[PDB]
């Protein structure tokens, strides 16, 4: 069966200081041996996260670019996420594509080289309030996930993130059953246009708001196989998480 | 007070542990001039790594950073993070920011100021397409630039100004000395009449694209070309004959 996948996304936030006393916590944590735990720092603590973290944690990168060496003043490739001794990515976070503008082509292409340079890559999809309010759930996020798709040719290095756009900031809240619904929709799209097997063992978590006392429910739903979470991940909070199906 | 000669080495998007390592023993190698202020800007990966490896004498810089301390900006990272890493400056409106990345001019004052209020250094790069050369506002478009950059700084003795035309970035097309000259004056003079006559005498205006060990001593000789922002040739052994244009 899917292992249950927790990523802690902790966004522009934290210094040495505070990251170190964070991860002095995950490090006494005792994790789950049915749980995946992937912790993923600014750009400047990658290196510095891997050194202090305990090898049962994975680190990512939380964005990178398109190719392995080049002129991209601000810019760090896969080679260099490696090199650092991170194993994963986060690719088309919602405050890459509606804050920088990222495309999808881009998006896609950076899924391509990533997965290609040997890394894992965390995909993340989801609908903005007006669309979801036009009816168009559906189609906004399968388009995403179809050039996703078309650039991933080994899916078990590959989770697929579901992130209520619509959700963050702005009057509404999504539901277990609402997050339920969108996850079950998506497996069944990678059971029709991949295969039964991918369908069966993609890890596809939920990328809107978790925290200790949501975490159980949200988990219990049976096309939900983990977490990308925001706030609560630079917090002891995010252990509760991490323990979501225990 | 003359103003300090400064070259800053910009990495862009290259090296790794191993292959930075051997560059930054050859720089810690290198004599470097007194009066020749040396800035290296490595990768946001290995700012921490570059920092702990290169001689004190050498500074290192941020490549970019945002406009706010702490945020919900998955991908970025801020000043404060900069500084904590133990480098004292941060590149901001670089040609690939604004022209690969799309960066707007009103981001880029936001992200000095920003800087600037968190005790960083900030090199603010500036220039012109091709085609705005090739239409003639060349003047027009650096002075628009610098202005939005100026309306964003209270403390010059931080900044430097880097004046780096697009169609001479990585093409090999280097400006000539005149070309170089001629563009500095007029930022100079537009310093003077729009900030003050101690800020255009003060501070440093350094000219970047296709820099090159052949190139720099004629640049540098120039009365308002004070020094270079060099990326390809930062990562090669003329870099030292850059440091050394003006002995």
């Amino acid at each position: 069966s899917r292992k249950f996948f927790v990523g802690g996304n902790w966004k522009m936030n934290g210094r040495k200081q505070s990251l170190g006393e964070l991860i002095g916590t995950l490090n006494a944590a005792k994790v789950p041996a049915d749980t995946e735990v992937v912790c993923a720092p600014p750009t400047a603590y990658i290196d510095f996260a891997r050194q202090k973290l305990d090898p049962k944690i994975a680190v990512a990168a939380q964005n990178c670019y398109k190719v392995t060496n080049g002129a991209f003043t601000g810019e760090i490739s896969p080679g260099m996420i490696k090199d650092c001794g991170a194993t994963w990515v986060v690719l088309g976070h919602s405050e890459r594509r509606h804050v920088f503008g990222e495309s999808d082509e881009l998006i896609g292409q950076k899924v391509a080289h990533a997965l290609a340079e040997g890394l894992g890559v965390i995909a993340c999809i989801g609908e903005k309030l007006d669309e979801r309010e036009a009816g168009i759930t559906e189609k906004v996020v399968f388009e995403q996930t179809k050039v996703i798709a078309d650039n991933v040719k080994d899916w078990s290095k590959v989770v697929l993130a579901y992130e209520p756009v619509w959700a963050i900031g702005t009057g509404k809240t999504a539901t277990p059953q609402q997050a339920q619904e969108v996850h079950e929709k998506l497996r069944g799209w990678l059971k029709s246009n991949v295969s039964d097997a991918v369908a069966q063992s993609t890890r596809i978590i939920y990328g809107g708001s978790v925290t200790g006392a949501t975490c159980k429910e949200l988990a219990s739903q049976p096309d939900v196989d983990g977490f990308l979470v925001g706030g609560a991940s630079l917090k002891p909070e995010f252990v509760d998480i991490i323990n979501a199906k225990q």
